[PDB]
């Protein structure tokens, strides 16, 4: 009976096995904009992907990784409310059954199709395993989805995505840009919290981007021919892999603009 996002696994029993569930940082929270404060102490945000080494992608039978080589200093985030650097490791997806929803953070409690989350380390603490026992361990960088055009630069996972349909396959995924993934602007909204997925982990420093990115209607369909299950198993398709907003309690959302 493991974690996953059913009647009978999903976020609401979390807590059970996972404790910190009902902890003081957890994530994802709902951005209320008017509540959001500008800080000018923030200093401007470096994303530095230029030598990002992507190796392979990965069903892990809750959404899809795709993995980076993180064994020396390349695909990098910095500045901001960041102290140091912090490497990328992986990016994954969280999405919808139909497009009104699938994102994990709300904007005035607006539910975006789906969120990207480029994970990273603070390269102080050596590896990811030792980050996440810190509580400035990592720092996702949170991208919104929108249905309308095409996003060009998503293609390539896309249409990998059928090589991967179920839990615990893998692929070969090499010289994948996540530039391609970026919107134009970096103005963000940033608050301390934590993994959305179990073990939940509150050692995140999120960090949001305002301006959501477009993909298609038929990039989405294909996220969501995805599948849970193991291959041979009854097919649950992968939709509706985000936790809800979760109380803020004592934090404040700060915005960069
Ligand atoms: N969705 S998330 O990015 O906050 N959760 C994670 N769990 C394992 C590392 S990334
Ligand atoms: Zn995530």
């Amino acid at each position: 009976h493991h974690w996953g996002y059913g009647k009978h696994n999903g976020p609401e029993h979390w807590h059970k096995d996972f404790p910190i569930a009902k902890g003081e940082r957890q994530s994802p929270v709902d951005i209320d904009t008017h509540t959001a404060k500008y800080d000018p102490s923030l200093k401007p945000l470096s994303v530095s992907y230029d030598q990002a080494t992507s190796l392979r992608i990965l069903n892990n039978g809750h959404a899809f990784n795709v993995e980076f080589d993180d064994s020396q200093d390349k695909a990098v985030l910095k500045g901001g409310p960041l102290d140091g650097t912090y490497r990328l490791i992986q990016f994954h997806f969280h999405w919808g059954s139909l497009d009104g929803q699938g994102s994990e953070h709300t904007v005035d409690k607006k539910k975006y199709a789906a969120e990207l989350h480029l994970v990273h380390w603070n390269t102080k603490y050596g590896d990811f395993g030792k980050a996440v026992q810190q509580p400035d361990g990592l720092a996702v960088l949170g991208i919104f989805l929108k249905v309308g055009s095409a996003k060009p630069g998503l293609q390539k996972v896309v249409d990998v995505l059928d090589s991967i349909k179920t839990k615990g396959k893998s692929a070969d995924f090499t010289n994948f840009d996540p530039r391609g993934l970026l919107p134009e602007s970096l103005d963000y909204w940033t608050y301390p919290g934590s993994l959305t997925t179990p073990p939940l982990l509150e050692c995140v420093t999120w960090i949001v981007l305002k301006e959501p990115i477009s993909v298609s209607s038929e990039q989405v369909l294909k996220f969501r021919k995805l599948n849970f299950n193991g291959e041979g198993e009854p097919e649950e398709l992968m939709v509706d892999n985000w936790r809800p907003a979760q109380p803020l309690k004592n934090r404040q959302i700060k915005a960069s603009f």
